[PDB]
């Protein structure tokens, strides 16, 4: 209902990495990182000092006591040098609650079903969904947005050297996943 409601932001800085939750940094907020957790971090923003795709190349999440529902982000990018080119400018549109949500819409069921692809021997980036499920639908920013070379369980992004980048929310048979946070190098 209140505070914000928008997906995880990432920016680097000074060869760091800055992520924002949507949760109120509580006295009880907790990060995890694919299989690590990161506990201690009762910040809203979570920050990586001297990111390293090698050994942070996986998913992140954020949750707090009172709020149990957290969704699974991509997290993977390089830094060096403190890369810092010009990373500014942020304009403020509209964004004040959502339609589908307050009518008990299904959306918590959801661990670690979701896979993505990269490294297929030619650096193709395949996002793969519906968990186990025969069938399985892409959406982006709320369009559908099929492919030009089939959907067998996967998802055409492009190579991870400069493709994947955003959020995309998929559709299985009896099983749908959120919108999957892809943060490819750029």
């Amino acid at each position: 209902d209140d505070a914000e409601n928008i997906e995880y932001k990432v920016s680097i800085s000074g060869t760091s990495v800055e992520l924002t939750c949507p949760l109120d940094s509580d006295e009880n907020l907790k990060w995890e990182k694919n299989g690590q957790e990161l506990p201690q971090k009762h910040d809203k923003h979570l920050v990586l000092q001297d990111f390293s795709e090698v050994e942070d190349s996986g998913y992140y999440v954020c949750y707090t006591p009172a709020s149990n529902k957290n969704t699974y982000l991509y997290l993977k990018a390089r830094v060096g040098s403190a890369d810092d080119a010009k990373k500014d400018a942020a304009k403020k549109d509209d964004a004040k609650k959502d339609d589908a949500k307050k009518d008990g819409s299904q959306t918590n069921k959801a661990k670690n079903l979701v896979q993505v692809d990269g490294s297929r021997g030619d650096g193709s980036v395949l996002l793969t969904c519906g968990l186990t499920d025969k069938t399985i639908k892409w959406l982006k920013d709320g369009s559908i947005i099929s492919p030009l070379n089939a959907t067998k369980n996967t998802w055409n992004l492009g190579n991870n050297a400069k493709d994947p980048r955003g959020t995309y929310q998929c559709q299985g048979a009896k099983e749908t996943s959120n919108p999957l946070q892809v943060y490819y190098r750029m």
